[PDB]
């Protein structure tokens, strides 16, 4: 499961990056 | 295969992280 | 070697995203 674990971590990091972008947009415009 | 796909995803995530940093910095300095 | 390098990059990106979360919280507070 070594590659599968890295794939799951990358998917989580991609979700966290999207959430940070949404938080920055809220700060910029809100 | 799987390792090539993970390498490509990591490269894209690093590019989008740099883009987020630049936007955040621009907001902070502005 | 490539798997080890990708694991190291993903671990670093976790810390980078946490630091960006802290910067966004500071912008919220400022
Ligand atoms: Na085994
Ligand atoms: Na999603
Ligand atoms: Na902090």
């Amino acid at each position: 499961g070594e590659l599968a674990a890295l794939k799951q971590e990358l998917a989580a990091l991609k979700w966290e990056l999207a959430a940070l972008k949404e938080e920055l947009a809220a700060l910029k415009y809100g």
